[PDB]
């Protein structure tokens, strides 16, 4: 998590979680995000990709709604939908 890594500019290391276990959308700092390992980009510069992969504690969300056991470090994908949610969203495989 020490690597650093971004595409250009990004609004912030924050990205609307949305989680289906909860069925709620929080936003969450990102503690670390992993690059596509082919880099779909087209050249575009601009944000990443869906599928990009993302390093989250989900305990942080200060919400507690599921009596925190579901505390834990885990991974989300990365899928920006500017034109429904205007930020960068990210949802939680479970």
């Amino acid at each position: 998590y020490e690597r650093f890594i971004r595409p250009m500019g990004l609004r912030y290391k924050k990205a609307n979680v949305t989680h289906p276990t909860l069925n709620v959308t929080v936003q969450l700092p990102i503690l670390s995000v992993k690059k596509n390992p082919s880099n779909p980009l087209y050249t575009q510069l601009g944000v990443l990709t869906k599928g990009t992969i993302i390093e989250v504690n989900v305990s942080d969300l200060g919400i507690v709604t599921a009596s925190g056991k579901i505390a834990w470090g885990r991974y989300a994908q990365i899928t920006n939908n500017p034109e429904n949610d205007g930020c960068v969203n990210a949802v939680l495989l479970v």
